[PDB]
Formats: structure tokens, C-alpha cells, sequence
């Protein structure tokens, strides 16, 4: 009775979740080094909904894509424009938002 | 020592294979009905490398995308342009290529 594509979408969705939950389990906790900046950071999560194509707001509100950010700042051309972002959450970020989240590219990050 | 994106690609690849091998197991063997043509066919495989955006060659060699095919022939607008194709292989196709493979869209196919 059902549409093949709908059946396929449901199987896809279960497998996507498995993959994302497998990556996070494996990566969350580790520290990475930037080849250009040689600075270290802990991986606290993965933003599966963000990509280097996306923009972030600077201090005065100016928007820049991560592609434009890495090219203008380091002379780095990001090859994989569809990769997710690695999140590093700071230790004094809210009260009852006091600090923003740090965002690294898997392409420029090295395990250890 | 490794790049996070490379590690992620390897996990992605294992999960993609699992998904594709799960879909094929579930679908191969079943017969589907086209809402526009009301004709039936057995699913013999799934072409994961083809999409409705892709083209097929007609008898005299004229190329047409499946998008243009369904719109010009049935007045059907294909909504999901990234879906794979369902394969139906015929029973007198080669000797020692005598017949081509049949190709259906999951979006226009109904299980039974």
C-alpha cells in the first residue's frame, strides 16, 4: 500500500541517526590541533546542521562564511564544503548566554 | 595522528553501505504499481548511482532527463530530484546485450 520512496526515507532516517550517534560517541572528548594555528581544543559535540558554506556573525554583526573566513585569514581553501562542524563549549557560558561556542572544521583538525 | 574528516568519511562509508544493503534486502523481489500507468514490475535491484536528474538514451540516440520524460509524457512533476532508481531486469537480456533494464522512480511506485 505504501510509496517505495517513503519506506526508503524511513530506513534512511534510522541509518543517518545511527551514523551521527556513532561519530559523536567516537569523537566527543578528544582534543584536536589546527595545522595553521597549532592551538588545541576538546570536542564537545558535532553540529550536523551546519557546513563551511554557512555564515557566522562577527562582533559588530558583519556576516562571513567559514569559506571566506579561512581564505581571508589563513590563505586556506576549504576543499570539502559539505562537512559538519566540531563544537567546543566553554566552562562559563551562561547564568540564571555569556560566551559563544567554538567551531572547528574536521578537514583542518587532527586527532590526539 | 589522523584527520577528523577522514575518520568521519570511513564511518560514513560503513553506514552508507549498511543502509543500501538494508534497502535492497527489503525491496528486491516485490512488485510495484505506477499511479499514472497502472502497470506492474518486479524490483530486481536499486541503482544508487542514478537520479531523475540523469539522462537516458532513446531509440535514435536522443537524450532526455527522467524529469523531462515524466513532465512531457504524463504531466507529472517529480518533487524529489535526488532519489535512486528501481531496476527491473528482463528474462532474455544477453547471449554468448539483447534487452535493456527497466527503470522506475520510488516516488511513483507503490509496494505490493
Amino acid at each position: 500500500n505504501d510509496c517505495v520512496l517513503d519506506v526508503m526515507h524511513a530506513i534512511y532516517q534510522q541509518n543517518k541517526e545511527h551514523f551521527q550517534d556513532e561519530c559523536t560517541k567516537l569523537l566527543v572528548g578528544n582534543i584536536v590541533i589546527t595545522r595553521y594555528n597549532n592551538r588545541t581544543y576538546r570536542i564537545d559535540d558535532v553540529d550536523w546542521n551546519k557546513t563551511p558554506k554557512d555564515s557566522f556573525t562577527m562582533s559588530d554583526g558583519k556576516e562571513i562564511t567559514f569559506l571566506e573566513y579561512y581564505s581571508k585569514n589563513y590563505g586556506i581553501t576549504v576543499k570539502e564544503e559539505d562537512q559538519p562542524l566540531l563544537i567546543h563549549r566553554p566552562s562559563e557560558r551562561q547564568d540564571n548566554l555569556l560566551k559563544g561556542e567554538i567551531l572547528l572544521l574536521p578537514e583542518l583538525s587532527f586527532m590526539t
